[PDB]
């Protein structure tokens, strides 16, 4: 119950929304670590699948308002 994947959130592309995706995986649930890229719409996060999951990661940014995807 501890996986780490990357995320593709083209929902935006500047110093403000992609970084929000970082706040999304950090607020997704079991996220244990996060490291994305602003304008480079790319979030790489680690977490505990016991309470979260690669799906919940793309869903956290998708919930921030940035319909993204995942590609561990
Ligand atoms: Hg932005």
């Amino acid at each position: 119950a501890t996986q780490t994947v990357t995320l593709a959130v083209p929902g935006m592309t500047c110093a403000a929304c992609p970084i929000t995706v970082k706040k999304a995986l950090s607020k997704v649930e079991g996220v244990s670590k996060v490291d994305v890229g602003f304008e480079k719409r790319e979030a790489v996060v680690t977490f505990d699948d016991t309470k979260a999951s690669v799906q919940k990661l793309t869903k956290a940014t998708a919930d921030a308002g940035y319909p993204s995807s995942v590609k561990q």
